[PDB]
């Protein structure tokens, strides 16, 4: 089952349940029915999730789905690991006609990112990395996704905030 | 961990519990009481495993132990990930008077299997990397086992209904 | 752990519920309210644990912490992974505050250690790495702990029933 | 590093000096006169190569570089090292201007492709994961790279004449 | 290297000849009478190294060994691969008899660093944790060094010309 | 080409060109025609070589291939590393009813192995490990192989003085 918390300061540190670690082809999903974790599918192309790819605990992003979190890690963790993120990006995109953001968060337990806390303050190769990775790994699915950017942590925050209240 | 069901559609696709994933020379097996993971034991000899090993769910073998099932894997998955495997094929082999049959299955999931339906889908070499594998990485272990062959997808299933009827 | 004998033989043959799988820098740790996986930290510098670090279930030490006990493996396990494990040795440190002992353990199932059972048969270079490690981790992060040194398989094998009753 | 020749037999079996390990994000070219690796640059964005990449001995092609080789490997093999390949079929795609073909070989040494002979072999997802990669890959870098399609052995053999006859 | 352009424009594109990369525990050198891999020791602790470490070609460092650089890469290379660096600091200590020092890089076709030209733009954390690294890697091996601190780009690309032209 | 020697003392170390990493399926071979790193097969079998497998400079093994060598690493090198050698064992085979011996040596610059001399000093299900593996590794390739045994380390130095000057 799950019952877990979004995370201690909220909107400052959030809780990451983690379903894909940094470098996988593969991608996981955490099973609602069960609560363990299934190969939803194995990526078309020769991508590699370029960050820990997972959900923050009790968020209702619309309808369904939990708030997807990409946490940067400079090792991955593994499936099912929790992790207390601080936020400090929205990237923003829309996939079947609507919003599908994300959040773009940090270790808190890393050094290496103790002076992130913007998207202004991750180098913008990556951002665009992150962006391109979205835009073009389903498309041999069928799929192509519309990007519009990025937005800072408050929106980061602002977004999480309401997906808790509304869940 | 077995309060899951057998997979979807049973017959021509199941669910398959991971144990351990390709590559790896750590045995590891799904604990009876706790269901967490639990380590079998350190292989004897330099053998990986060349396929994701598991256990199909709610499922009893002739022996007394799970169904247990083979899912072809470009990139190996953690142990304990739940798999929608495509049964093509049925390994034969019989451990210590035990008949120790395994399904041969692959992803649902993953188009480059997308004409994998049958064993005659599967290079020969494989196929055959995979019975000598069984036939010794226990050999050291004092265990000698016999190989026998195998049979189509329309078998491995057949096996699959018998496995899920001898749980109850 | 929530629940799970300590161990089939006690003395000898002991229960390792590892945590952090070796060559991890990624220090994790288990959650009782959960269960599940959580990160506790990233080792502040380059180093990589030696060994699968974990801990004996149903057990108690002097500081409130479970029983911390380090398993030696070749290839790791994985978090959450049972080890039929086999103490050999203990290790007697002190993180500045309580001293924080831990088990030096050996896995059976693996032939390869069929004959270690003291810390004497251990090639002592390791031994030392093992020590270094902790001397030595913390520390960038502004904390020191005081390594004394090794005590035997039966020394080891004391402080264990001890915890595993102390409840 | 260019002593070698393009090969056993040259049509039907050639030799492919790799320069990039299936799975990796780093691209390394083999350079010019050192011979020795070279570090020429890190994706843009998380793609890994599908393929250990590499060039033919002694060959030139239109644009004015060796003419490069796809072999298909399980377990990918180390920069450098020389590999036996049998062609099975012709990458087509126009990289800004240049028509930038590229082989498509099998290992002769692993069994598992015994019976890989020809682009009709191939899964068509492999196949397509690999001209969606490049398809790609350098987007993010500026250039845009428009793909054509695929041919078979023969082509990618008549191909390997040609290039190794650019070589003079 | 027997004989190679120290870098394409110097100061800055300077030619980094990587021997141990990132991740690595066994330390390897380069040997000039074959121009071989040779393996020279392991480290004795659970230690892996933070960055390719590598050598800038015709040069000369007033030990007589060539010049130490250190490429940050996320993705390590392989030893006697030849990365178009960039120089962004020194790391100054001394092994205890002569100074040795290191020169902090950053690969160039590599977007991720593409604003990285002092240790200023280094996070610190891992600044520190290189620091330590070297503060503590020999130590076991009954040997000790003096870890000062860093010095900026300007002031490694100084102790650069010198030792490129010195010969 | 290649011009390397056989190694320092010599019988009591000895170098080691390694071929074949600790891990690979994939058996590579040194050309002698190049010097270059060249794919033997990849192994019909899911065995991984359990050491790093080479050959040793400059030695005449009757007819031809040059003496091979087994070194235990905890770590593979890299295809094409130098390594500093003591041999500690012989072990003894017949494939196409020939001796087909090969040297077991262990790492010169790693502590773990300094008490390690002589096979006695090494594990048994190691050695059993390292001989199931030639016994069937090339089983599927048609070929079946008669395992005597194993010799200390005189044979080993004994085997490798002769080769050298049979060279």
């Amino acid at each position: 089952f799950h019952d877990l918390e979004p995370g201690p300061n909220v909107p400052e540190v959030v809780y990451a349940l983690i379903e894909i670690p940094k470098g996988s082809r593969n991608k996981y999903e955490l099973d609602k029915e069960t609560g363990l974790l299934k190969l939803d599918r194995v990526l078309y192309t020769p991508f590699h999730y370029p960050v820990d790819y997972g959900i923050i605990p009790r968020t209702w992003y619309e309808d369904g789905d939990p708030f997807d979190i990409m946490v940067i890690m400079r090792e991955p963790t593994y499936p099912l690991t929790i992790i207390e993120a601080r936020p400090i990006g929205l990237f923003k995109m829309i996939d079947s006609g609507d919003k599908d953001y994300k959040v773009l968060a940090v270790p808190v337990e890393d050094p290496y990112f103790k002076d992130w806390k913007d998207i202004s303050d991750v180098p913008k190769a990556f951002l665009d990395e992150i962006a391109h990775f979205f835009k073009r790994y389903k498309e041999l699915e069928g799929k192509e996704i519309i990007v519009e950017g990025w937005e800072g942590a408050e929106a980061a925050k602002r977004e999480i905030l309401r997906a808790i209240e509304m869940y």
